[PDB]
C-alpha cells in the first residue's frame, strides 16, 4: 500500500531479512514473505516481522494442491498471522475456492495468481491466464497478481479483474519489470531483489519511489 | 502506530463514519471500532474499513464474559477481520486465557483493559487493576490499555507490564487526558470525540500530532 510498493522480502537468514526490512520501513509499509525465508527461519517470523515492523504481510505460498491440502495450508499460515495468501489458480476452481472458504473463516484474504513472470510461464501457464482471470471472477476474488514483464498481459488481466480489484505486480527490477509501466495498470508492484541486494536498500527503494 | 495516534470511531452512522476516517487517514493507520459503529451498521463495517482505509482494525468490545462465551465472541470477531479485540480483565484468568486461546488459533491480538478510564474506575476497578495487569503478565499477554486521564496509574501499569509490553491509552482530549502527558507511558493514544466531532476532524488529528 504505502507507496505502491510491497517489498519480496527472499533473504534466507533472520538477521539479514530484519536488516534491510528495517531500513526501508519508512517506504514500505507491506512485505511479501515466501518460502525461502519460512523454510529457513520457520514459520513464526511471520508474526515477528508482523510485530517489530507493523507490516501487512502477504504469504507467497503459491498454494497449489488438492482442496483439502489446500485448507490446511491456509488455515496454518493465517493461524501464523498472514493477512493474505498468494494461491495459483492453473490447479482449478476447488482448489481455489478451498483457500476462500478458509480465508472467510479468518477474516483474510486470498490473491489469485493468473500469470507468472519469468520465461517458463509462456508455456503452459500464459495460454491458461485469461480464463483463470475468468474464474477468479466467477469465484469472487477481488486480488490479483500479474507479470510485469508483460505489461500487455497485465492490461489484458486488468481489463478481465476490472477497476475495482486489487492487482500487484512482481517481476519488477531484476526480471526487467519497469517500475512506472507496471503501475499503469497494477495497484501496486513487488520488488525484490533490486532492493535487498542494493548495497544501499533504502537508497534503491526510494529511488524507485522516485521514479514513479 | 501511525503518529502512536489511534482514532476512535464511535460515530454511528456508516456515512458520517466512513467521512471522518477519510479524512484523517493520512494522520492515522489504526482505527479502534466498538459497539456504537457496529452494532448500528453491523459486523460487515470491520472488513469495510480495513480495505477501504488499509488501517489496522482493534475492536473494543470489552469481553468480559465466562469462558466458553467469550471464545465465541472472539471467533466471530476475527472472522470479521479484527486484528485485536480488547478484553476485560476484571472476569479473571480463566475469561481471558479463553480469548488468548482463539487469538492463538487465529493468529491476532488481545489487549488486556486493566484500568478505566472514568471517573466511576475508582470504585471497583482500580483497586483491582495492579492485579489485574500482574495477571496480564503471567498469562502471557503484551498489548493493554489504560488511563490517559490518570498518569500516575499508566505509570504504575508501566511499571508492572514493562518496557516491552505495548500499551494504548484512552481519555485523551474529551475526557481531559492530555497528549502528551499520557505517551510519557503510553505507546499510543486513542482519541475519539476531539477528532469525529471536531469542525475539521484532519486540523484536530493534525494538531494533536503537532503538540507531541
Ligand atoms: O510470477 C511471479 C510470481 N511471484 N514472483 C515472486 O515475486 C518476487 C520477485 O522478486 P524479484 O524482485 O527479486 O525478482 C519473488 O519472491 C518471486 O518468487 C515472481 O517473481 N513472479
Ligand atoms: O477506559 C476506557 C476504555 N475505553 N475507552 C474508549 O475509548 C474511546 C475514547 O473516546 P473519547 O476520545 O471520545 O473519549 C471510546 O470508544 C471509549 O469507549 C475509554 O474511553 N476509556
Ligand atoms: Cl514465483
Ligand atoms: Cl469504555
Amino acid at each position: 500500500v504505502m507507496n505502491r510498493l510491497i517489498l519480496a522480502m527472499d533473504l534466507m537468514n533472520r538477521d539479514d531479512a530484519l536488516r534491510v526490512t528495517g531500513e526501508v520501513r519508512e517506504y514500505i509499509d507491506t512485505v511479501k514473505i515466501g518460502y525461502p525465508l519460512v523454510l529457513s527461519e520457520g514459520m513464526d517470523i511471520i508474526a515477528e516481522f508482523r510485530k517489530r515492523f507493523g507490516c501487512r504481510i502477504i504469504a507467497d505460498f503459491k498454494v497449489a494442491n488438492i482442496p483439502e491440502t489446500n485448507e490446511k495450508i491456509c488455515r496454518a499460515t493465517f493461524k501464523a498471522g498472514a493477512d493474505a495468501i498468494i494461491v495459483h489458480g492453473f490447479p482449478g476452481a476447488d482448489s481455489v475456492r478451498a483457500c476462500l472458504n478458509v480465508a472467510e473463516e479468518m477474516g483474510r484474504e486470498v490473491f489469485l495468481l493468473t500469470e507468472m513472470s519469468h520465461p517458463g510461464a509462456e508455456m503452459f501457464i500464459q495460454g491458461a491466464a485469461d480464463e483463470i482471470a475468468r474464474m477468479g471472477v466467477d469465484l469472487g476474488v477481488k486480488n490479483y497478481v500479474g507479470p510485469s514483464t508483460r505489461p500487455e498481459r497485465l492490461s489484458r488481466l486488468r481489463e478481465i479483474i476490472g477497476q475495482d480489484s486489487f492487482l500487484i505486480s512482481p517481476g519488477v527490477g531484476a526480471q526487467g519489470g519497469d517500475p512506472g509501466e507496471t503501475l499503469r495498470f497494477a495497484d501496486a508492484i513487488i520488488v525484490g531483489r533490486s532492493i535487498y541486494l542494493a548495497d544501499n536498500p533504502a537508497a534503491a527503494a526510494a529511488g524507485i519511489i522516485e521514479s514513479i
